[PDB]
């Protein structure tokens, strides 16, 4: 499947693609203002997503930090990222599906649409100005809106036991952005896909 990964913001962003245990592509990328990436997926990649990180720096090696979504200091990802970072999310070709969503539940930093460009199915966006009225202690030094799990890890926020509820926080998540995940047991915004469709995430969509 590929996947088109589209800079809109002003500021440079870096951004990562990684299944958790290995990267998707080549991992990571620098994406000026305007760049676009293309990627190659993998059909049948369950658990993948693709991420912005912001304010990085990296070396002639590719080793480094940014101050949101870094990935053990690289600039190709193998592993997920360091919160905050908003989520694209996608399994491909599961049962002849493809399935996507957007996620808050490891915070937000910079805003994305992920839409396929192919026929069948709609995207999903979550453009809000999230760290500008994120709460004052979910804010992020670094930038970014933390999640309530990450600031606070108690099993109601992490949802540790299975049995969680929305809270004061996740409620937040989900007023600015209705079609992410705001925790871990939100009512799903998954979007199912014919399987083997194309995909583009854009983020700063507006």
């Amino acid at each position: 499947a590929t996947f088109e990964i589209v800079n809109r913001c002003s500021y440079t962003v870096w951004a990562a693609a990684s299944k958790g245990d290995a990267a998707l592509d080549a991992g990571g990328r620098q994406l000026n203002s305007g760049e676009s990436w293309t990627i190659n997926v993998e059909p049948g990649t369950n658990g993948g997503k693709i991420w912005a990180r912001t304010d990085c720096y990296f070396d002639d090696s590719g080793s480094g930090i940014c101050k949101t979504g870094d990935c053990g200091g690289l600039l190709r990802c193998k592993r997920f990222g360091r919160p905050p970072t908003t989520l694209a999310e996608f399994s491909l070709n599961q049962y002849g599906k493809d399935y996507i969503d957007i996620s808050n539940i490891k915070g937000f930093n910079v805003p994305m649409d992920f839409s396929p460009t192919t026929r069948g199915c709609r995207g999903v966006r979550c453009a809000a100005d999230i760290v500008g009225q994120c709460p004052a202690k979910l804010k992020a030094p670094g930038g970014g809106c933390n999640d309530a799990c990450t600031v606070f890890q108690t099993s109601e926020y992490c949802c540790t036991t299975g049995k969680c509820g929305p809270t004061e926080y996740s409620r937040f998540f989900k007023r600015l952005c209705p079609d992410a995940f705001s925790y871990v047991l939100d009512k799903p915004t998954t979007v199912t896909c014919p399987g083997s469709s194309n995909y583009r995430v854009t983020f700063c969509p507006t």
